[PDB]
């Protein structure tokens, strides 16, 4: 089929989605193009062996007020993580201790480096911001070190530094702390309203939403009708000043006065562009790419962890597994768990074989919570490292050295193409919240151009 | 057209015809299928303005011996680049000497820090090697440290330093120092025979091809005739344990055994595989990126220069252009200079006007050899970074990290998919030469079995 709209756009995800709602209200006409059998992108809920998982995108914080308020006009609620009890954390030499309150339980020297660095971190964020980091004087200096050196550059203490990296890192960039800069660990901690925020899993994994991050997309996209194609990956956009015609699988032609890339920055080249985007998005847009991190889920009879005192939280930057958390649905009786394997760990596992990984995963959450961890009625580990209409996880950011260089080129619309998706927010960075407010952001920006 | 064939072959680059020309002497029967209008990729000789330039690839240094094996076998003869005469350099304080002989005119403690460093690079490169150097037991600590903070560790001399940056940041990988790792500095140097090969512009800079570099491809394509498709963007390979089937653009359809995608990393998902490569090709591609460097072109009534005792041969790691050399096209009377702005300096240069960039490259020109460098009678800028089917030049490189974490994947076939390009080389590495061993190093894999 042919059609004509004032907006086509690539990707029914969060950021795609919330685009196409925006510029409806605002009396646009849109169609939304989506490559695969479903909306929602890295977000999405499913049933395996019997179990609902969130395989993808689920927490919400408290900062996150642009999901939240689209959480509130869609009608759907939110459950807080459960979080009774004592927390586990495994040190560097290997020593298991249960804590309660917000520091590690780590000799003195230790915790009041961890201190001082999360303090430089705040700080760091508070002057430098989430808008347009690469434009601060002292980004040049933050963006051409690594976070690993600019560690060591700040304190003497190993374990301190380890723990730092643990929560930027393994726990949201989802890439070793040698391979990206001190400015995008502020970028990071900056969209995120502070680095402590991001420090502190009852802030920044506060809630989930009842039914499912999925039901976000899901609810978005049933209200567009007809203006969805699923099953059409696009292939080809067409352009020039006035005008772009998107072609995708299906015979689906799409005349738009604008075109909405809502896809991650390391998918924008899977389209060919007639005639090619300009030399600076052709370099740019190589030097953007996804972290990997396993996303590991583990069903029980109960939550067993429960009844021994234990919050079902854990942190240790020297395990296979460095997190672990209650995952548990909402009214459910059997417990679940959630783990992360981040990054260089993540590549490790995944070449033994899926019962040799199984087993070194399981093995880490005993180590954590005990050897009924051994025993789950279902196991399955999220992939989104082999989906090809996504490609790691959870979202993209600069290499070394990217940030300063193409930071203020990554929003800018080319004729009549425009880009949105998480991986390009400023508040929200990396999150659904951030999708929403990109989508919502580039919605504007195309109805005040029109 | 629907055809069968053994190999189909995407790219008719130096690395997918020397494959394809290595499989025909195999008795194996091959299709070249090429995006462009021309075969060469990299390597392209053009005419502008009424003068013949080499717009990419195009010297031969004496490692590079697969490729000085290949010209031999097509026919092809070199020359030198002319050197007789005062080289130019410019200090950090702007200072402008002439020199000759092997080591810039710095002051002696400064030239002792440079030949430490490289001796270090040197003595580095030989026990590492190109071949593989992630698994070397000093690899992960060189690949987690930025070269550029590898050089502040080795010396406090920034002079020294940028110096050295000047011949592996801006005059190979073209990416700023801070943004590629210390092993990835060694594996260029392992590539073409050491660092002191890369730092001495008459080895690593020596010959030219009587003709232009472009003749290797298109002889290559010449004698493979109608098995080679022009204007043919492949977008799609359906494969299995035993086959391929690629698709381009003209209703073009090859069935095959293998497949070899002879094309620059960044550019793999550009086709669709159906089914999709695995997750470990998903994300090394991701890490895989080429640098940027302006090559500039000026073309004047002599070589003024060489009446002046120079040989045209000009380093300032300070200045916007950092490398200018006597370029002269073979028995042309005209001069032709060659110079190079890399990396940030690219995009810089890029961000002003085309009337602004050129009379700044030109103002540093000056600089080098003399007013009469800003009066050419023909200038042009190669802009590989606007071409869809390279987007950077001079090659691609991992991103600070990647080389530890997927060097050893980089050449692995998945099923019958091959990958071929001299940005995965061993020995030449991002040169033509690795473009032309890995070609051959695939086809011999193939048709071994
Ligand atoms: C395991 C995991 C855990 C995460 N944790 C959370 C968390 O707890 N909280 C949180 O808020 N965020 C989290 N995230 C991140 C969050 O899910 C993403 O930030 C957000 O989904 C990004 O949405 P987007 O719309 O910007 O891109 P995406 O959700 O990736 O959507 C892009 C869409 O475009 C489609 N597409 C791509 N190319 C084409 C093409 N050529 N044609 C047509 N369609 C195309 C894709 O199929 C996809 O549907 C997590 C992600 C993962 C994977
Ligand atoms: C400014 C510049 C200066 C250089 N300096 C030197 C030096 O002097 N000496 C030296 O040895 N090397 C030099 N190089 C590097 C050298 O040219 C490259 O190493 C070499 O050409 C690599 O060859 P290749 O076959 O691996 O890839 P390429 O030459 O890039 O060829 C790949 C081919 O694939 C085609 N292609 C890509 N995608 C598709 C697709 N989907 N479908 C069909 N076709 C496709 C492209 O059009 C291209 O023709 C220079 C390069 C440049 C750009």
């Amino acid at each position: 089929p042919t059609l004509q709209r004032d907006v086509a756009i690539v990707g029914a995800g969060p950021s795609g989605l919330a685009a196409a709602t925006a510029l409806r209200k605002a009396g646009l006409s849109v169609a939304v193009i989506e490559a695969r059998d479903r909306v929602g992108g890295r977000t999405w809920t499913d049933t395996i062996d019997g179990a609902v998982l969130e395989i993808g995108g689920q927490w919400v914080s408290p900062d996150q007020t642009a999901l939240i308020s689209l959480l509130d006009e869609l009608g759907l609620k939110t459950f807080e993580r459960y979080r009774e009890g004592e927390s586990v954390y495994i040190s560097s030499a290997g020593e298991r201790t249960r804590y309660t309150g917000d520091s590690f339980p780590t000799n003195e020297t230790t915790k009041k480096e961890m201190d001082r660095l999360i303090d430089e971190m705040d700080d760091l964020a508070a002057q430098i911001g989430a808008e347009e980091p690469w434009a601060h004087p002292l980004a040049r200096d933050l963006d051409t070190v690594s976070f690993k050196q600019w560690l060591i550059n700040q304190s003497d203490d190993a374990e301190a530094r380890d723990n730092i990296g643990l929560f930027i890192a393994g726990g949201m960039l989802t890439k070793p702390a040698h391979s990206f800069s001190a400015l995008q660990a502020v970028l990071m901690a900056a969209s995120a309203g502070s680095f402590s925020h991001l420090v502190d899993e009852d802030f920044i994994l506060d809630k989930r939403v009842i039914g499912g991050m999925q039901q976000v997309s899901i609810r978005m996209a049933e209200a567009l009708g007809d203006d969805v194609f699923l099953n059409a990956p696009v292939r080809t956009v067409k352009w020039n000043e006035s005008g772009a015609t998107v072609l995708a699988d299906g015979d689906i032609r799409v005349e738009a006065s604008r075109v909405i890339l809502a896809v991650p920055p390391n998918l924008y080249s899977r389209i060919s562009y007639d005639p090619p985007l300009p030399r600076r998005q052709h370099q740019m847009h190589q030097h953007q790419s996804l972290g990997l991190v396993i996303k590991v889920h583990a069903v029980y009879e109960t939550p067993f962890w429960r009844e021994d005192g234990l919050s079902g939280t854990g942190f240790g930057a020297s395990e296979v597994v460095q997190e672990v958390y209650d995952n548990t649905n909402h009214e459910d009786d059997r417990g679940t768990l959630v783990a992360f394997v981040s990054d260089e760990k993540a590549d490790a596992m995944f070449e033994l074989s899926a019962e040799e990984r199984k087993a070194t995963i399981l093995a880490s959450l005993a180590r954590y919570l005990g050897p009924k961890a051994e025993e789950p009625v279902v196991y399955y580990e999220s992939d989104w490292g082999s989906e090809e209409w996504t490609r790691g996880a959870y979202a993209a950011s600069f290499d070394l050295g990217g940030l300063h260089r193409y930071g203020a080129d990554s929003r800018t619309p080319v004729g009549p193409i425009h880009f949105s998706c998480s991986d390009i927010a400023a508040e929200g960075y990396q999150h659904v919240d951030g999708a929403v407010r990109m989508g919502q952001r580039t919605a504007a920006d195309i109805i005040a151009r029109s």
